[PDB]
């Protein structure tokens, strides 16, 4: 089965394997056990040309894993700022919610990378997005005594 390749060839950052599976008809949107595409798999693990090739092959930008986690919510978890921007502008929903209402701008936010909450923040980020807790970006910023990230959210 092509789709489990395309998969694992994904997270492992194996550039020409996608692109022969590609070639040879691998689903883009193949999914393995817990909802995961090759799309949340390259832009986890940090293989921007990766994430590109399958983006244009029509990936589904805002699929959802079992959790709700999109391929947006982990690359600004993880800090892949160029993947970040190239998820956005292949119209990557920068307010996706999963399961307990976290949005990338939490996870970036919780991880500190002030970058990435910028470049959220322009794409249309809600700074007032509360999870199950209630809690906002904003507040993580002040439990960290993040003074930058802070500012920025506020």
């Amino acid at each position: 089965d092509l789709g489990k390749k395309l998969l694992e060839a994904a997270r492992a950052g194996q550039d020409d394997e996608v692109r022969i599976l590609m070639a040879n008809g691998a689903d883009v949107n193949a999914k393995d056990k817990d909802g995961y595409t090759p799309l949340h798999l390259a832009a986890r693990e940090g293989h921007l040309e990766i994430v590109e090739v399958l983006l244009k092959a029509g990936a589904d930008v805002n699929a959802k894993d079992k959790d709700g986690y999109t391929p947006l919510h982990l690359a600004a978890r993880e800090g892949h700022l160029e993947i970040v921007e190239v998820l956005l502008k292949a119209g990557a929903d920068v307010n996706a919610k999963d399961k307990d209402g976290y949005t990338p701008l939490h996870l970036a936010a919780r991880e500190g990378h002030l970058e990435i909450v910028e470049v959220l923040l322009k794409a249309g980020a809600d700074v007032n997005a509360q999870d199950k807790f209630g809690k906002t970006a904003f507040d993580i910023s002040i439990d960290n005594g993040n003074e930058d990230l802070a500012e920025i959210l506020q």
